[PDB]
């Protein structure tokens, strides 16, 4: 890493950023170089700005009744805030005494012999100098204001993420992930840019007050009624900005509810794909696009009529102003042209300056109100007791999940529960699915507090959850889980936890870099590193929520006899298990039932008891866009054919006439500069041009969203599975909403600006043809620069806008594995880890921010340089009478100054244009791609599996035959390839051979078509937000009276009836309401449903005890009549149904007729199967 040169730099290189020079010429050449990005100064990094803001907070929570953020905020930014303020005061206020100076020196070409003549070097002199002032002046207060609003926005950021781990475990139901996406995506560049805009509430009023006073000088009365005109509009774009606000607010609801379907749809994308749910969630997430782009609509044409207030105003302001002096005294065109030049300050002054600054202002405090409120909220009590005997001992204990019941004192999912533990033995917590024995463990680790009753143990706990977490990052990171590394305790775990098989298969041995949730593993295998996290950590207390679901016997065997009762010795350790084997080892026994202790006490008492491109792409999306564009140039070459021939008339005049004072002399060069200043208004946008283009502009966004997220949905596994999740919802959240906000308008600007000068030259250079040729040299000049600029800004705004990734990726997995982290408690890691992922965000912004400012000032210092060379050459030049030089520069010079403003915009364009590029690569990604399935027959010939393209074969050579009406038992050892055998029916992942069905093969038919013969239960178990009926068929296609019809039978009666809207019930957070047993019915229920001839089931029966999976085993018997079943399952029970046997080792198969001739081979597999389920195979 190089540090940064900001660091060691003069005066002069800070003052006019000479020190971002070399990334310029760098960036010009070559591609941008990881070198090349400089380390982000020591003042703004994540530590520093946490520590001071944190510290100045507590002071804030200790001290006030009543705290608030901003209060805080102050103590530590306000200083240097104003400091820049009265810089940029000043810097604005030079902008309203131009038009003295340069109205005097434009009046000295006048051959009628003024004092002018005289003073005209000396005003030279001082406009040189009054514009070399400025250019020093504002820009630096901008980069200070920017750099500040930078720092406040990392302080806050960081506070949040601390405030999240510490949040109650009763508020994650409320606060989805929606909520803090949202929260961050809208403050991310929005924030910082805005506090050059805030002081401006302040600036303006004495602006107005100063050029009030000016022009009060030249028209004594009709100034007043001037202001008037702009006091009724003001009240106007305040009437707008505050209905605008409502819109918005309406709207800020409808993207959280969208952004929790759009990441869970494709967090898990093979379950969506299995099922055939394309149609489903592309018109589910259609319906929330329909109320938000309503809203979105109406929040765009109230903004256009604030933008456009300044463009229709310039006419009419001055309009009113001259004419009541006209009538009365009688005007002179110097008087006209003087007040043009103070209205254009006036306006900008009170028309865009002051309604964006107060707009800023609610933006930020309410913003700040949000975070304020989400810092104040009902925080994890912590209340360990180290001082003990190792005794974990309960008494009397019940508990409550909803505040409502528990607060009132529903069932409670706990009651008159008590237990002693000595140090040194094992609990077997056993009972039914939902019984409360996850919910038993969260009382313990105090997730779950309880109403009556009292808890007491020592503070070192460990905990392996039902759900297992892999965090991102190496198998090593996941198991030491961010402490020091130990050679002989890491090697001794994965050996208990016996993972050495299934580690020295993959090609980096040990470190391979897991995605978000760890997709790459399987089922088993992420089990045994939960559970290897787990056995690693040292503690008191281990607590073990089933571990041995995902496990085959001769595994969950060898691992409970070298773990849980070899490495685990000497340590009390409750473990939640339902089998006779582990219990007969257990020293104490607690049966669960329905939330009551049915039993309590020992094993034997039991028995004793019972470029160019991207901008065309956009444009040829919607083709109306392309007609209103065209519609709006032919009624702009209108008004520019108006304005010539008025001119042309104008112009042409042969001239008691005390309207208006014109001669010879004076009219050449007064008419002119007066069309000039109106030129903003004549060429101007009208409602006619102005809605439509707005109005089509958010019609393209919402037909580029419809494809990104269609061409999303039907790519391949392998593209899917190489990016992250924060890079998923970075673009979704982010640049979504650019493309519906913020682009529609600033393309308004820069064209309504474009037109402006285009039209402005046209008129002038048609009617006076030295002024095109006097453009030309200044034209040239910021099209070199801008050309120059973009080179850089654009690879900088590509880093910047990818490096937003890192802090969402990060955000959706601390939060889904909170519960592990505040278990182990490793916040302190996470916090840091956290930092590393805004600090490198801010290196990148922080360097594209700082290059801008170096091109905003060059293209000024080019301005001022041409101006300052114009003025001299125009006074020095100047004639004895009538100065045939000065005058035709000068004019240029006039327009020139529109221009800067349009080549500003032009770059704000470019940089949100930025967001349509990422969003295109997306669209542009690769496709995967008599009644038929009669008897369900297959025949597979020379198949072979893998997952990447050319990588290694997880299965080889792969050829079986099933007969029709027929149930297949699959089985193996976990980590064999199951899973990848039922993936290749489906063909998810890319394969070679070919699976003929029915006497009909693949490439006879297509693979949606090919899809809907199979009915699947996959591993891993897909709940999105909504009812249970949407859950259970998202088409709609079968009745209430259908679905209640199929409850029965899988069990979910009782279930259901728990809630309060049957069957309308909106599940949240993944369906975190329902326990691990009822989501595999629930996954059971929707295969069902789907009445198929062909199904497959990816181990139904995970954590259900053996009397829940009488269920599956009655639904299988009953429902599933003449249709064939391939059953991958571990549990020796099962295999009583099913005929054939497929057993998968040493990446190939082996078929059989009989489990007696299968299980006689395997010595270890038929020693490992349980007594109670021997006597059933063998009679
Ligand atoms: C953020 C704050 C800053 C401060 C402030 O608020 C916002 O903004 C200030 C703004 O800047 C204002 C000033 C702007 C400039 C104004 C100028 C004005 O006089 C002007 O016009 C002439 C006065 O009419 C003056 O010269 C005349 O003065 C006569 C009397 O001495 C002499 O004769 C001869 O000189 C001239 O005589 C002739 O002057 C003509 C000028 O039009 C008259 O028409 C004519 O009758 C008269 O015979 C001339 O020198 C000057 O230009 C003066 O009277 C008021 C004035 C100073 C204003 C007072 C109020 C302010 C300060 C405003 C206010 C505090
Ligand atoms: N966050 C929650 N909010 C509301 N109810 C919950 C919540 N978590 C669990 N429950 C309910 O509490 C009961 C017990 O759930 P728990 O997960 O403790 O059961 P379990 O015995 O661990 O089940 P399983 O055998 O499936 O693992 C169930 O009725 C479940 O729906
Ligand atoms: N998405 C993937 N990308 C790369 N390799 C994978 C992927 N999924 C699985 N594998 C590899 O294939 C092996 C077999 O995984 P698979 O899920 O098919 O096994 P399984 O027998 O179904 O496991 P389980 O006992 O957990 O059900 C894994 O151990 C891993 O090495
Ligand atoms: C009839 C005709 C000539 C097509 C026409 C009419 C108007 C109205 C009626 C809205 C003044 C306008 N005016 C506008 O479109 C205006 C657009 N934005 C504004 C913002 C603030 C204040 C006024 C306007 C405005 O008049 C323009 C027209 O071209
Ligand atoms: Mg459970
Ligand atoms: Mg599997």
């Amino acid at each position: 890493m190089q540090r940064s040169p900001l660091e060691k730099a003069s005066v002069v290189s800070k003052l006019f950023f000479s020190w971002t020079r070399p990334i310029l010429r760098k960036g010009y050449r070559q591609r941008l170089e990881l070198s090349d990005i400089y380390q982000i100064p020591s003042v703004d990094s994540a530590d520093n700005l946490s520590e001071k803001l944190e510290r100045e907070w507590d002071r804030e929570l200790a001290s006030k009744k009543n705290p608030k953020l901003i209060n805080a905020l102050r103590r530590c930014f306000f200083w240097r805030f104003m400091f820049y303020g009265i810089f940029l005061y000043l810097g604005e206020v030079t902008k309203a005494v131009q038009p003295l100076l340069l109205g005097r020196i434009i009046a000295s070409y006048d051959p009628d012999n003024k004092e002018e003549r005289s003073i005209a070097i000396y005003l030279g002199i001082g406009l040189c100098l009054l514009f070399i002032v400025r250019t020093l002046l504002l820009h630096p207060a901008i980069f200070g204001l920017h750099h500040i609003g930078m720092q406040m926005r990392i302080a806050m950021f960081s506070l949040i993420y601390k405030k999240t781990l510490k949040l109650s475990s009763r508020v994650l139901d409320k606060i989805s992930i929606g909520q803090l996406v949202s929260l961050l995506s809208n403050n991310l560049n929005k924030f910082d840019e805005g506090l050059a805009l805030a002081h401006f509430v302040w600036i303006a009023p004495l602006q107005v007050a100063l050029l009030m006073g000016l022009i009060w000088e030249l028209l004594q009365a009709s100034a007043f009624c001037g202001l008037g005109f702009l006091i009724v509009l003001a009240l106007f774009q305040a009437g707008l900005g505050r209905m605008m606000m409502k819109y918005r607010d309406q709207r800020a609801g409808k993207i959280s509810e969208r952004l929790v379907i759009t990441s869970e749809m494709i967090e898990n994308i093979q379950s969506v794909k299995a099922y055939c749910w394309e149609e489903a969630m592309e018109k589910m997430i259609e319906n929330l696009r329909q109320t938000e782009l309503k809203l979105t609509r109406k929040a765009a044409y109230v903004r256009y009529f604030n933008s456009s207030a300044f463009f229709f105003s310039g006419f009419f302001v001055v309009f009113l102003s001259v004419l009541p002096y006209a009538l009365i005294k009688g005007i002179i065109l110097r008087k006209i042209f003087t007040t043009i030049s103070f209205c254009i300050v006036l306006r900008m002054a009170v028309t865009r300056q002051f309604p964006w600054a107060v707009q800023t202002w609610y933006d930020s405090l309410g913003a700040i109100n949000k975070i304020q409120d989400f810092l104040q909220k009902q925080e994890y009590k912590t209340l360990e007791y180290n001082l003990t005997t190792t005794e974990v001992v309960m008494e009397n204990v019940t508990a409550f999940w909803e505040e409502g019941f528990g607060e009132l004192f529903g069932t409670p999912v706990l009651k008159d529960i008590n237990f002693k533990i000595e140090r040194g033995q094992l609990l077997a917590v056993a009972g039914s699915t939902g019984a409360g024995k996850t919910s038993l463990l969260m009382v313990i680790m105090g997730e779950l507090e309880p109403s009556e009753g009292k808890i007491k143990h020592s503070g070192r706990i460990s905990f392996c959850s039902q759900f297992s977490w892999i965090m991102p990052g190496t198998i090593k990171e996941n198991i030491i889980f961010g402490v020091s590394y130990d050679e002989y305790r890491y090697r001794s775990v994965i050996k208990a936890c016996q993972l050495e098989e299934d580690i020295s298969k993959f090609a980096e041995k040990d470190n391979i870099v897991l995605g978000e949730g760890g997709i790459t593993l399987s089922g088993g295998q992420r089990a045994r590193i939960s559970l290897a996290r787990a056995v690693y950590k040292d503690a008191d207390l281990y607590l073990l929520d089933s571990p041995f679901g995902y496990l085959d016997v001769l595994t969950e065997k060898e691992i409970f006899e070298s773990c849980v009762c070899k490495l685990m010795a000497n340590k009390t350790r409750i473990l939640v298990t339902s089998k006779m084997e582990h219990l007969k080892k257990a020293d104490k026994i607690l049966i669960l039932h329905e939330g009551s202790s049915y039993f309590y006490g020992t094993f034997s008492e039991l028995q004793n008891l019972q470029t160019w491109n991207t901008y065309l792409r956009y444009i040829t999306v919607h083709k109306s866009l392309i007609f209103v564009l065209i519609w709006c140039l032919v009624i702009f070459l209108a008004e520019v054919a108006a304005s010539l021939v008025v001119l042309w008339l104008l112009g042409n005049t042969p001239l008691n006439n005390s309207y208006a004072v014109i001669i010879t002399s004076t009219s050449s060069y007064y008419v002119f500069y007066i069309y000039v200043g109106v030129a903003d208004t004549l060429l101007a946008m009208g409602f006619f041009r102005g809605l439509p283009l707005v109005h089509t502009l958010i019609t393209v966004s919402k037909i580029l969203h419809h494809k990104m997220l269609h061409s999303v949905l039907q790519a391949p596994m392998s593209t899917l599975n190489t990016l992250k999740a924060g890079g998923i919802l970075n673009r979704f959240s982010k640049d979504i909403a650019i493309l519906d906000d913020l682009l529609p308008l600033t393309i308004f600007d820069f064209i309504q600006l474009l037109l402006i000068v285009i039209g402005a030259i046209a008129v002038v250079a048609v009617l006076q043809p030295y002024i095109f040729v006097a453009t030309v040299p200044v034209i040239v000049a910021f099209i070199m620069l801008r050309a120059y600029f973009l080179q850089t800004s654009q690879q900088l705004k590509q880093l910047e806008s990818e490096g937003r990734s890192p802090i969402f990726t990060h955000l959706v997995t601390s939060l889904k594995g909170l519960w592990t982290l505040r278990a182990f408690g490793r916040q302190p890691y996470f916090e840091t880890l956290f930092h590393k992922a805004l600090n490198l965000h801010t290196a990148n912004w922080f360097l594209y921010l700082s290059t801008l400012r170096w091109f905003q000032m060059r293209i000024e210092m080019i301005f001022v340089i041409f101006f300052i060379a114009v003025t001299f050459i125009s006074i020095l030049t100047t004639g004895e009478g009538e100065g045939r030089v000065g005058i035709i520069l000068t004019l240029a010079m006039n327009i020139m100054s529109t221009l800067q403003w349009a080549v500003n915009s032009s770059i704000d364009v470019d940089s949100l244009m930025r967001s349509v590029s990422r969003v295109f690569k997306f669209i542009d990604m690769p496709t995967e791609g008599d009644i038929w399935p009669s008897g369900g027959q297959m025949t597979v010939k020379d198949l072979t599996a893998k997952y990447t393209e050319g990588g290694n074969a997880i299965l080889e050579n792969i050829s079986f035959s099933i007969s029709p009406g027929q149930r297949v038992g699959l089985l193996g050892r976990t980590g064999s390839g199951k899973s990848t055998l039922l993936s290749a029916f489906l063909r998810l992942l890319n394969t070679e051979g070919e699976i003929q069905i029915d006497g009909v093969s693949w490439d006879s038919i297509t693979l949606q078509q090919w899809r809907k013969a199979f009915g699947v239960i996959p591993q891993k178990v897909f709940i999105f937000s909504g009812t249970f009926r949407k859950n259970l068929d998202p088409y709609e296609q079968w009745s209430d009276q259908e679905i209640w019809k199929v409850a029965d039978e899988v069990g979910l009666r009782s279930v259901i009836e728990q809630f309060p809207g049957k069957l309308d019930f909106v599940l949240v957070d993944g369906g975190c309401v329902l326990s691990h047993g009822h989501k595999q019915l629930m996954c059971l229920a929707r295969s069902v449903l789907s009445k198929a001839k062909i199904l497959l089931l990816d181990q139904p029966s995970a954590h259900l005890d053996p009397v829940t999976y009488q269920i599956i085993r009655r639904t299988l018997k009953q429902a599933f009549a003449d249709c064939t079943v391939i059953l991958c399952e571990h549990r020796i029970e099962a295999m009583l149904e099913c005929q054939q046997f497929l057993v998968i080792e040493e990446n190939k198969v082996r078929q059989y007729d009989s489990i007696q001739k299968l299980l006689n081979e395997r010595s270890l597999f038929r020693q490992a199967i349980s007594p109670s389920d021997r006597v059933k195979l063998f009679p």
